């Protein structure tokens, strides 16, 4: 049937002569723009199917959902994860992790607070330890990973970790340098020469080191869940999958072991941990550069929720601005901006194509993000993108940050009712601002890969009264 049009490529080389060097995206829009929405570029000797535009990635992940449920890998982590844990594995490995995991979290019996509820108590904690800062300029970075991280960790480990904690901030430490070398210009090529470049030293050693030294004290961490487990009690997401295991002790074909235990919470970390926490980082950027976008935003707080009580999920409804303004921050943060490789299950026919079976595929949800068919003047900041005349809120088809489909990111509403509620808690209690003036502000990422990494930036959280 035959792949989709694009660069003839070179026997090892691949297509490494028609990129740009600034990086995969860049490579990947400026081929868009001589071949069309969906083409095929070689990495090295592997030839991937790149969909762009709202429109496409919609036809795959949504229209064939079966036929593109399938994940691809990502060079400088597949050594940590090799198919197994609930991001990277296929089949029904990932269908068993998966349902397990969201039904796992969403919902954990009675007795034990909500997932909304510990998002609150670490806004609590968030707020108090910023009233400590008496409104000195900082750098949001430490705070912003270890609020989104301990959300994760009173899930999994079933309690959060207090902010000054040495082995918190070791553990911090280590992911953050990840997620930094994850997305580097040296890890992108990492995704074209692996085959080849595996063999040398490299950021991909240090990435793959960090990574084992978490999955160790992921590793310690079941043991003490594993030695004090009550069964008739279970108290978080560990001692549920230990539960679990105990159920399938007969069932050979259980994907329930320890391999699958330890990837899916490093997995959970991974994805939980950086992507929230960049959003977060890269909203309030956008708020110091639009001061009067804060301050409406303040206002519906205040109109809403009052000053006195903690910001709740239900105040979002009455909230359409405010949730207008995630929305665009969530569309132009464009934190994952080619997506997670998907690979077809099956030879598929798309578009007049044929896709073979296993072949890799990128859905770039930047270009959705940022689609001129969807959203006039895409590279500009404007909340009126999801607002209706009457300043209702207004859905879009274009906006997919957690992407489409089967795989359809399963954190997704953990991670909107964290920033509902951290966004909306941080501005009731506190004003912001910084040495920059809001027309010098730049939003050009530090960093740009599978990940966008926001720049640094100063601000202050000034107490309010
Ligand atoms: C603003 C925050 C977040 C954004 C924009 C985001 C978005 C994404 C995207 C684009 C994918 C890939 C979907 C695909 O394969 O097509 C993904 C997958 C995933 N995400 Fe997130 N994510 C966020 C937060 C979270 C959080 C908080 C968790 C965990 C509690 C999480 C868990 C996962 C997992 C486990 C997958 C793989 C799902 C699968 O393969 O079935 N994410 N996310
Ligand atoms: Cl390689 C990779 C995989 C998954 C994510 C992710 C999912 N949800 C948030 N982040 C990011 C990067």
């Amino acid at each position: 049937g035959k792949l989709p049009p694009g660069p003839s490529p070179l026997p090892v080389l691949g297509n490494l002569l028609q990129m740009d060097r600034k990086g995969l995206l860049r490579s990947f829009l400026r081929l868009r723009e001589k071949y069309g929405d969906v083409f095929t570029v070689y990495l090295g000797s592997r030839p991937v199917v790149v969909l762009c535009g709202t429109d496409a990635i919609r036809e795959a992940l949504v229209d064939q959902a079966e036929a593109f449920s399938g994940r691809g890998k990502i060079a400088v982590v597949d050594p940590i994860f090799q198919g197994y844990g609930v991001i990277f594995a296929n089949g029904e490995r990932w269908r068993a992790l998966r349902r397990f995991s969201l039904a796992t979290m969403r919902d954990f019996g009675m007795g034990k607070r909500s997932v909304e509820e510990r998002i609150q108590e670490e806004a609590r904690c968030l707020v108090e330890e910023l009233r400590k800062s008496k409104g000195a300029l900082l750098d949001n970075t430490l705070l912003f990973h270890s609020i989104t991280s301990n959300i994760i960790c009173s899930i999994v480990f079933g309690k959060r970790f207090d902010y000054k904690d040495p082995v918190f901030l070791r553990l911090l430490d280590l992911f953050f340098q990840s997620f930094s070398l994850i997305s580097s210009f040296s890890s992108q090529v990492f995704e074209l020469f692996s085959g080849f470049l595996k063999y040398f030293p490299g950021t991909h050693r240090q990435i793959y080191r960090n990574l084992q030294e978490i999955n160790t004290f992921i590793g310690q961490s079941v043991e003490k869940h594993r030695a004090t487990l009550d069964p008739s009690n279970p108290r978080d997401f560990i001692d549920v999958y230990l539960l679990r295991m105990e159920k399938d002790k007969s069932d050979p074909s259980s994907e329930f072991h320890h391999q699958n235990l330890i990837l899916t919470v490093l997995s959970l970390f991974f994805a939980g941990t950086e992507t929230t926490s960049t959003t977060l980082r890269y909203g309030f950027l956008l708020m110091l550069k639009y001061p009067h976008v804060t301050e409406r935003v303040q206002k519906e707080i205040e109109q809403v929720i009052g000053s006195h009580r903690p910001p709740a999920l239900d105040d979002r409804a009455k909230m359409p601005y405010t949730d207008a303004v995630i929305h665009e921050i969530q569309r132009l943060g464009d934190l994952i901006p080619f997506g997670v490789p998907h690979t077809v299950t099956k030879d598929t026919q798309f578009r007049g194509y044929v896709i073979p079976k296993n072949t890799e595929v990128f859905p770039v949800l930047s270009s959705a993000l940022h689609d001129p068919r969807y959203f006039e003047t895409p590279n500009t900041f404007n909340p009126g993108h999801f607002l209706d005349a009457n300043g209702a809120l207004k859905r879009n088809e274009g906006f997919m940050p957690f992407s489409l489909g089967k795989r359809i990111c399963l954190g997704e509403g953990i991670a909107r009712t964290e920033l509902f509620l951290f966004f909306t808690t941080i501005l009731q209690n506190f004003s912001i601002a910084s040495p920059v003036p809001p027309e010098d502000i730049d939003l050009t990422p530090r960093e740009s890969g599978v990940g966008n990494v926001p720049p640094s930036y100063q601000i202050r959280f000034l107490a309010r009264h």
